[PDB]
């Protein structure tokens, strides 16, 4: 399993669950191509996205799509959506898990790349 | 001014200046038109990006190209850039202040959003 | 003005105002005496704490009660506060600018140093 | 395993490896008494802090203690102290992961409290 999300609720907490994430692939015209996806499970975490035979050297991205996630007050609706834009290399460890922290207004993500 | 930008770097303890900004506004085909574009001052604001009259209501991105940043300072980052998507002005206008701190592997976007 | 403070609201894309502030500055026989206090304004700012001749090099813990701030806005926070401790003025008189980002179960606190 | 606490790296991308880490558990006269404290695994974790039995309601604070941990560039070098201080509270689920991300002029902390 080379590549693991793993996303965080700031306001409550918690893991992040049942949230959909979806990560592209850029293409030679520059398009950003479906690559894999699926939805958070209890634990806030996404494994089995992909193979080591499939996740090749290139421009990633991992996007957080949350729908009716805060449930709560909020003038002006931010609507956020991660975005976290990468390019896999392989100069470095090969295991990448990426962690996403969300609120309303805000959002952090780090990179944790290891062997 | 209704959109301004401000970048800090969480390394140095200092405002990231000179980092090129780009703002795209979703069109109704759903691909992403541009908006404005600028760079960062010494004091690591942007201001000047755009006007009340168009800044109209919709989905907005802001890329901020971290990489570019890091690599001229020396460093080999992570992601190509710092990347948030976010709904505007839906009830009715309002200023808008993107606030990031960066690192190499990891980064944060919080919006300040004001009458 | 070498020592300032902002605070941001994750939860409501905000300012955080009235919030108290404490900061300490470590003493010889380590323990912690009191150096400065106040709250911050609307635009969620506390300048004058201190000044260039008081302001000397050392120790300093800077302590946010956000505790208090969550539970005013009906919320029932994790941390007591948000703190941090560090070295002020070991190179030479600085201007200091600590800004922290707040939700209720997690923080981000952050330095901008200048000559 | 009702305590559990992991540290990452910002700067590099990975876990924070045999960092020092410290708990103290507030008394009656406010002083800060030593509870529990560990070095980092090589995933930046430190398991077998207390037990259940041991971790009962009150203040406690957990203290990130690097040393020679960046060594790399740095005028007006920090020596950030991370500073995590919150309350135990029975009332809500049993087990608390405090997780801290840091850099040299910043750091961010978050807390998962879980069954």
């Amino acid at each position: 399993c080379p590549l693991m999300v793993k996303v965080l609720d700031a306001v409550r907490g918690s893991p992040a669950i049942n949230v959909a994430v979806h990560v592209f692939r850029k293409a030679a015209d520059d398009t950003w191509e479906p690559f894999a996806s699926g939805k958070t499970s209890e634990s806030g975490e996404l494994h089995g996205l992909t193979t080591e035979e499939e996740f090749v050297e290139g421009i990633y991205k991992v996007e957080i799509d949350t729908k009716s996630y805060w449930k709560a007050l909020g003038s002006s609706p931010f609507h956020e959506h991660a975005e976290v834009v990468f390019t896999a290399n392989d100069s470095g460890p090969r295991r990448y898990t990426i962690a996403a922290l969300l609120s309303p207004y805000s959002y952090s993500t780090t990179a944790v790349v290891t062997n």
